[PDB]
This record gives C-alpha cells, structure tokens and sequence, in this order.
C-alpha cells in the first residue's frame, strides 16, 4: 500500500496519503486547505486520483481541505455520519469500511475531543496503522476544554478503542508540536505521562482541568466552515 | 507476517520476533540469555519452529540467548561475517538477504558502535522495518567510547545507510531506556539531538566525547561470552 505521511506546519497538522497500487486510487486523511496545492502535486508525481478525503473530526484549529480537493479532483468527502451534514458525500461509522481499491479503512468511534471524533485503523499484514486523529497524541491526547470537549469521556475511548489494540498496532497522530511522527500503542501506554501507570480517570479528568492553554486563534471561522467540509466564510 | 517487540528489564534490549505465517518458522533479532524461557514460550504460543538467531553485533551489555536457543530448538546462529567467529552457523553480509520462508532480512553494514555492527531492515509492502541495533538510537545513537568505538565512522554509517532510506521507514531500535518503542527515519532527521538539524561531522564527534555514561556492568564477560554466541564463561 503507498503511504506518505505529510505535515502542515503553521497548525502542526499530520495528513495521511494512502494509495492502492492496483487500482490507483488514493485517500488524504485530514487534508489541511494550506496544502492543497502540495497535496494534488504529490498525487499527481505517482500517478493516484483522489477518491475520497476523510476527516477525523471537526477541526477547530485549521479548515479542512475537503471542499477545494473535490472541486479540484472530484472525490468523494467522508466524515463522521453523527454529524449529519450535507456537503459530505459518504457518513463514516464504525462498524462499516471505507475500501480504496483493496485498502479497507476501519473507524472507531473516539468521542471526548469533540462529540463526533473517530479514528482509523488499516490492517497491512504485518502492521495495525492507527490513525488516532485528535484522541491520543504522542505522550499527550486532545484537549478537553472545548465545549464538547469531555476528558471523562476522551479517556473511555483511549481505554477501549485503543488501548485495547495490540502493543505493535503504529499510532499516527492527528498532530504534534515537538517533531515527533509516529508512536505505538506499547509506547503510550509506557509512558504517556497522561495515561502511564494505570492512572485512574479521576487522575486524568484532574490532569486536563489543570491544563491552561490559549484557544486556538481560527476556532471562530474554522469549526463553522468546517462543518460546511471547508468552504470559507463570506466574512 | 508475524511481527512482536520484546523489552528485557535488566539491560534494555529489544528482541524482535520475525515470523512467516505460511512456513511457520521465525528468527530472533537480538535474543538475550535472561529471556529465553519467554522467548521459546512466545513461539510455541504462535506455533512457530525458531530457525535462526540474528545479531546486529557483539553485545558488550548482554549475553546473547543464541547459544541457549540453538541447544533447545536447533535453530541456526546468524552474526556478521566480519567477525569470523566459529561458533556462529551463518555469516551476515550486506547484499546477500537472510530468508525466512516468505520474509526477507536484508542486512546494512553501520559500524561506528563496533567494527562488525549491522542493521536489519524487511519490507512489509507499506512499510520499510528498520532493525537499527546500536547504530541509531531514538532521539540518541549507540555509544562510541569502546575500543572500535569510531564516532566519525557512526556517522558516515547513520548519514549514508539509515537517513537515505524513505522518510516513513520504521526505527525499530536496539536498546531504550526512555520507554519509547518506535520512531521513524523523518522523526530522527527532524529532532534526534544528535543529528537533527544537519548537524555536522565535527559537531558530532565532539558531541560524542562529551558524553560520559558508565560501562555496561556485564561487559567484561559479555564480549567474550558473545564471541561465542553467548556460551557463558567456566568461572
Ligand atoms: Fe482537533
Ligand atoms: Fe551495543
């Protein structure tokens, strides 16, 4: 399977390239609208037509490259079916594939970053990939203090949907801010300093109040325009 | 293929198990003496007939589980060609693969640890696995303050064999002392302290002698012992 993993760098945002060889066909996971140019280019050196772009979540801190990549390529956008809206072509659930060509793309219903979070994970044979969006975060996770955000909640789903996966299974965050690109699931359970040593929900749910971090500076604009799969404001 | 990272407490090394899923047989990279019993228990758990031990080197920190492991499943040992050492039943060089029913090791000749060292890498079809010993570490590389430590020679190894591999090429490193299971060849360009930053010859060597972490406690039998293939000592 053909696979780049591609990094924006004024929101620290991770897009996921994922092409079968067969069939030629490709999915961008949380394109980003800054690199749209960069991303078609890249299609375009091997040969892949975009089929669908799939988003992780609602982003509050970058619009979504989703509306320009279909106008552009004529893909299909997928994102969460909970979030029933109209723009998008394909509902995504747990439970129900997205096949590129021979690429199946499985999401797990992550909630506590945003109500309607899901992650993805591809079996290649030999690796797990985990596509854990805003969930788990390399030796962090999503923040909680959005108005949806719920750490209660954020930790049920690291619990079940991915701490449940096996130690080897990669993890491919939806971002990071220090350089770091990939993790395990042994890794995060080693030492994530927000999830090691069994810490209780209790002690996690204290942990991401005492947490005091500026509002990303697009959440106004983005999260509305993102709903409407990235078309810009009139303002 | 069947693919499990192994830690081992007392020194930090990672084991990596191989396997192929249609022949049922499978090498260890990096066995350790302490862990035999787990390791010969794992593959009876998978089903898997163990058919060589591989080594990256002549460990100074451990002794080799090969000596045991070939006692107990006639497995054949397989190290650097280089050290000619008797005991040994394959010698490893860089352009002839080692073949694991459908699995293929492709060895990388990296000293700069010691003379003999070796890297490992195996191509899944979506990934490159790289097995990178003692050569480089995550966010650190190996040690250069033995006696066929040569921190020139390190680097010419991590420039020219390991960062011209494909960005998304897994890490998969000898020793860990931070937790940390996995990083990848763009994680490493971009942030390992050592060598980010294009950071030069100079720089790095001097680096490097300004380092000043204490011997491996089993060192002084471990060499020996390894040099033939982890038999221990009479006394
Ligand atoms: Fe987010
Ligand atoms: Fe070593």
């Amino acid at each position: 399977m053909i696979f780049q993993q591609l990094f924006e760098s004024s929101s620290s945002t991770y897009t996921y390239l994922l092409g079968c060889p067969i069939t030629k066909t490709a999915v961008l996971i949380d394109p980003v609208l800054e690199t749209v140019e960069r991303d078609i280019s890249i299609l375009n050196a091997l040969g892949l037509t975009l089929r669908y772009t799939l988003e992780t979540h609602i982003h509050a801190d970058h619009l979504s490259g989703g509306y320009q990549l279909r106008q552009r390529t004529g893909c299909l956008i997928a994102l969460p079916a909970i979030e029933q809206l109209p723009c998008a072509d394909i509902g995504i659930e747990e439970g129900t594939p997205l096949c590129v060509g021979e690429v199946q793309i499985h999401p797990l219903y992550t909630p506590g970053h945003t109500s309607s979070h899901h992650a993805y994970y591809v079996d290649t044979g030999t690796h797990l990939m985990l596509f854990s969006g805003d969930a788990l975060l390399i030796d962090a996770c999503g923040r909680t203090d959005f108005q949806a955000g719920n750490a209660g909640q954020l930790y049920d789903s690291i619990q079940h949907k991915l701490f449940t996966l096996p130690n080897e299974t990669l993890v491919y965050p939806g971002h990071d801010y220090e350089g770091r690109f990939i993790s395990s699931i042994a890794q995060e359970k080693q030492r994530n300093p927000r999830l090691s040593n069994n810490k209780s929900k209790q002690a996690f749910i204290e942990l991401m109040n005492g947490l005091k971090t500026p509002n990303p500076r697009k959440m106004a604009f983005a999260v509305p325009s993102n709903k409407q799969c990235g078309m810009c404001p009139p303002n």
